[PDB]
């Protein structure tokens, strides 16, 4: 039953008993030390850096101070003059204890008889300081020694120091009416050059049974200290005369054997004590804890109802990372509990004080500030953005991109999972998750923009750019320049170079289908039957023109190749949610790609009034903008969810790119079956793939929801049809109706994604609808549920039957895009049907 | 040898990474998962029994944990040699 108050100063020297962590390991050692002396007598307690080692020495020394063993007060070799030997401090500190007893044992016959020995011991030990502290011994001092007496019967000749200190200690103990004395050392992590003096002195003089030693630190540090001190034991010329690789290992193995026996002899294994980390004591998610540790956020709550450590770190990190409860946050706190005492204690302390002071919300804002001050080393080592005010749209995306590059796994880098082996990756991963939970809160622009630039840039880097090891870094160096990651621009502009990276590789047979991309024909092929020709640009309606303008890409090579990509639709809608006013983003964001934004060939290559009708599209968009601006305030997404959201979108577009590659046929004139694939069908399955992917796992991982709204079953991506998606609509919809749950509070994003007027015209194409005896009826049932979700009747009665059943220009559907030829295909094959 | 040493980090992922790195030093992707302390180097021999005890340490009184390290601790070493090294 440990109650931890964070408001306390919690310094190593002032922490009381109730806030102590390790007690069962403490009293176990104290009894053993008493048992050890009751009959090389050096006890070593091992813990991670800054993990209650100082509190442990004070606790054990007080228990012995409070089997009569007198323990010397704590001494820190780093807390000493640089050139001052510790053996000087030990005698000086010990002199204080012995002289204090003589002050008590004063005014008696034995008081003179005890002091006379004491003066003898210090004098004879003083002469050994000239032996050591001298920079070079002088033969004129050979008479300083050799004046040995019959007193104390010096066994070893000359001025040997090992026996003199031992004799002083034994006489000191009997004055101190104790059978033995204890020396308490401290860590040397801060100042480490004095550790070598500590190691040599311990094995030389600290061997008497009457003297017991306890030491702290980290054994990894001692390994480096001794190994370095063993290479210097070699002659200098030998190191730079025998440079052979086999010799470098043989002599290196010599010092490893030398270092191994050094630590084992100095620190025996039995007296070694391995300290307990917090997670070993708090326990696993279900395992019983050895000791019950409880923490407090505010000093006000009772010590019996204080929230548990597992509970305290759960919700705070969850809402600080904006992720649902479950095992997803369990692995996060699994990583966190592996951090040392100081970092975890500080992060809990400052975050909770910020939470209390602010409440008297933005939980990730407090966690971001709390975690920033504790993870400085790896963040500075990770090449991150360091300025406080540069927490921006583009800097964070660039930072995560390179974080993936050091991860080197281009597939799972953007999930921001803090499960990495390397410290730099693990520390940076959790911080990146904290920041994205604050830039994406209550926002749709940052939601979509980061979802595309930070999650797919690396995937296309492997897919198109990546496909001597300096090449692994020259590909890294070139991509951050050409792609212009960290170069802030419009979201559709971010996909403009992505189009060139997509279009740099011509596919087999020059088939005009790419990764969710429309490749129009501008040339005049001779002798075309059917209804395929050049697609006009000044004969359609504004609705279709507006969507096409937001669904157009331009690349200019020796053979210019106009594009009609789908990512621009995501790009165009991204900045609209940001500006949301001034009546210019609704007009200017659409048109830079068409003519103003020209993407140059990559270096690695081998190459009624005209504008009045637009008011109708504006009016419906403005009403939707009014709706979405007041709905987007309850958004708390997660990077791991968003990373999978893009990935789910990522695999979903691959089906139409591959399967529909050979699905084009000569009789695809407003084709009715899924066997054929005209120009409209490819892009129709593009938006469906995008819209189906987001809906699948939005309920599986969410901020407001608690469970899933699909339930149990199989979830896939459309390869030929949305028949599985047609089932997903009905199951969720009935659950949304059988259980009175609203659309916006469980699926806010998808509510505003499906019902946007920008994507609406292309949802019901003239030639992309699968028409059959049963398939067309399914599409009509699909249509009714689409109109139900969006609310407003997008497509009327006549303009749905006139296209599905079997000129007329309709705003909610582009009319000539199905007849728009795709160059390089020519539709030579014929349509099979069963 | 270059293994894991923190008391908290000990687990299934740490052991397989330690075992995989232990195989790398001996360059024995065939009998590496046998964890035989029979290598020419003494220190590499010394680190072999260190992992051998650990493998039999947490496997005592567990069958669910036995399956998980059979898949990774014995399969990661096998497939990497056969389908990446080859």
């Amino acid at each position: 039953k440990i109650i931890i108050n964070l408001f306390a100063p919690n310094l190593p020297g002032s922490t009381k008993e109730d806030d102590l962590i390790q007690k069962s390991l403490r009293d176990q050692l104290v009894e053993s030390i008493r048992n050890s002396i009751a009959y090389r007598n050096v006890f070593f307690v091992d813990g991670t850096r800054g993990a209650g080692k100082t509190t442990f020495i004070n606790s054990v020394v007080k228990s012995l101070n409070s089997v009569n063993i007198k323990c010397l007060p704590t001494i820190d070799p780093t807390k000493l003059p640089r050139h001052e030997p510790i053996l000087v401090t030990v005698t000086a500190r010990l002199n204080k204890m012995v002289s204090d007893k003589l002050k008590g044992y004063w005014a008696s016959n034995d008081y003179r008889k005890q002091k006379e020995q004491w003066q003898n011991h210090l004098a004879q030990l003083q002469r050994g300081l000239h032996l050591l502290t001298d920079k070079e011994y002088k033969p004129e001092y050979f008479s300083d020694a050799l004046k040995l007496d019959a007193q104390l019967d010096y066994s070893i000749g000359g001025q040997d120091l090992s026996e003199i200190f031992e004799e002083l200690v034994k006489r000191a103990c009997e004055i101190l009416d104790c059978k033995a004395i204890l020396i308490t050392f401290d860590d040397i992590d801060t100042q480490f050059d004095a550790g070598w003096d500590v190691l040599e002195s311990i094995r030389k003089f600290f061997n008497s049974r009457k003297l017991v030693v306890v030491a702290t630190g980290d054994l990894r540090l001692y390994s480096q200290l001794i190994r370095g001190k063993q290479y210097e034991n070699y002659s200098k010329t030998l190191l730079e005369q025998e440079k052979e690789s086999v010799r470098l290992a043989e002599r290196g193995y010599m010092v490893e054997h030398l270092e191994q026996q050094y630590l084992l002899k100095l620190f025996p294994v039995q007296k070694r004590i391995q300290l307990k980390t917090m997670l070993q004591l708090v326990g696993e998610k279900g395992k019983a804890g050895k000791e019950e540790i409880k923490v407090k956020t505010e000093p006000g709550m009772q010590d019996i109802d204080a929230i548990d450590v597992r509970q305290a770190i759960g919700d705070a990190v969850r809402e600080g990372l904006n992720l649902r409860e479950g095992s997803d946050a369990d692995m996060y706190v699994n990583e966190l509990l592996k951090q040392p005492v100081r970092l975890l204690m500080q992060v809990l302390q400052d975050f909770y004080t910020k939470k209390y002071h602010a409440t008297s919300l933005s939980v990730p804002n407090l966690l971001r500030n709390a975690l920033y001050g504790s993870m400085l080393s790896s963040i500075y080592r990770a090449g991150l953005n360091y300025e406080q005010h540069r927490f921006g749209m583009d800097s964070l995306c660039k930072d995560i991109f390179t974080y993936v590059k050091q991860d080197r796994d281009f597939n799972t880098g953007f999930y921001l999972r803090p499960q990495s082996e390397s410290e730099a990756l693990r520390n940076c991963s959790i911080y990146l998750a904290s920041q994205v939970s604050e830039n994406c809160q209550g926002s749709l622009s940052k939601f979509l923009q980061m979802l595309l630039v930070g999650c797919g840039s690396v995937s296309i880097f492997n897919q198109f750019v990546t496909e001597d090891r300096e090449k692994f870094e020259q590909l890294i160096s070139e991509y951050v320049a050409y792609m212009s990651v960290g170069r802030i621009e419009s979201a559709s502009h971010w996909a403009n170079r992505c189009c060139a990276v997509v279009a740099n590789s011509p596919n087999d047979e020059k088939i005009g289908v790419f990764l969710g991309m429309v490749q129009l024909n501008r040339k005049s092929r001779q002798h075309m039957p059917g209804g395929y020709k050049k697609f006009n640009i000044d004969t359609e309606n504004g609705l279709a023109k507006a969507a096409m303008a937001s669904s157009l890409s331009t690349v200019a090579s020796n053979n210019l190749m106009d594009f009609c990509s789908v990512f621009n639709l995501i790009g165009a809608i991204a900045d609209i949610s940001a500006c949301r006013c001034e009546r210019s983003a609704i007009t200017n964001a659409f048109n830079k790609v068409i003519a103003q934004t020209t993407c140059i060939v990559p270096p690695w290559s081998e190459a009624q009034d005209d504008a009045t009708e637009f008011s109708d599209a504006i009016t419906k968009v403005e009403q939707w903008l009014k709706n979405v601006n007041e709905i987007e305030i309850g958004i708390r997404p997660s990077a791991l969810l968003i990373g999978k959201v893009w990935s789910r979108f990522y695999f979903n577009l691959n089906n139409v790119a591959d399967q529909h590659k050979t699905r084009l046929y000569r009789n695809a004139e407003h084709g009715r079956m899924a066997s054929q694939s005209n120009a409209a069908k490819i892009m129709r399955f593009n938006v469906l793939a995008f819209l189906h992917a987001v809906l699948v796992e939005e309920s599986l991982y969410h901020s407001v929801s608690d469970r899933e709204y699909i339930g149990e079953g199989l979830r896939l991506n459309p390869v030929t049809s949305v028949d599985e998606f047609e089932k997903k609509i009905k199951i969720i919809g009935e659950k949304l109706k059988a259980d009175n749950k609203t659309w916006k509070n469980t699926h806010p994003l998808f509510f505003l994604l499906i019902s946007c007027p920008i994507l609406h015209p292309f949802i019901f194409p003239v030639g992309g609808i699968n028409c059959s005896v049963k398939a067309l009826n399914k599409e009509t049932s699909f249509n009714k549920l689409i109109d139900e979700i969006v609310g407003d009747k997008l497509l009327s009665d006549e303009e749905w039957d006139y296209l599905t059943k079997n000129q007329q220009i309709f705003q909610n559907t582009i009319t000539s895009l199905n007849s728009s030829t795709i160059v390089g295909a020519s539709y030579d094959k014929d349509t099979p049907a069963r």
